[PDB]
């Protein structure tokens, strides 16, 4: 579990968002597995706007945080869950890394600040929606 904290909105995994979040609903793409929702408290994070390809993320199932190497945002085959069926889910990176299931949502931060947001997992891997595209997040 976990979200992004910025402006007047909260980023969390699509499959993962609650009643709340679809009744307070502002953008959501199932191909990136993200939604954000309205808040009426203003957050506590920073966007990164810039191409770094390392940073730090954090790893529920093992408290703690791991630094990784990782790929552009691209188009990576995920395999059929009780989620999704299988399909191409876009605007995902890549890093060698523990992730488990219970894993997602954990932040991805680099020097700039938030990355992106654990999505995948599994193999030694972890997959991670890129958000530094979303400029509206920070107006
Ligand atoms: C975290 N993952 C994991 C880890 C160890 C072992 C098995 C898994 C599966 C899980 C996974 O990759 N998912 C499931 C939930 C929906 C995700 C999506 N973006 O489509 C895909
Ligand atoms: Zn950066």
């Amino acid at each position: 579990s976990g979200a992004i904290y910025v402006g007047n909105y909260r980023v969390v995994n699509r499959h993962l968002a609650t009643h709340n979040d679809w009744a307070n609903l502002v953008w959501e793409d199932s191909s990136r597995d993200l939604l954000v929702s309205s808040t009426t408290a203003q957050g506590c994070d920073t966007i990164a706007r810039c191409d770094c390809q390392t940073g730090v993320y954090y790893c529920s199932s093992r408290r703690k945080h791991y630094p990784v190497s990782f790929s552009k945002p691209s188009l990576i085959f995920v395999e059929a869950s009780e989620y999704y069926p299988a399909r191409y889910q876009s605007h995902l990176m890549l890093a060698v890394g523990h992730s488990e299931p219970g894993d997602c949502g954990g932040i991805l931060r680099c020097q700039h600040g938030v990355v992106g947001i654990v999505s995948t997992g599994g193999n030694g891997l972890v997959g991670f929606a890129d958000v530094r595209d979303l400029l509206w997040l920070d107006e």
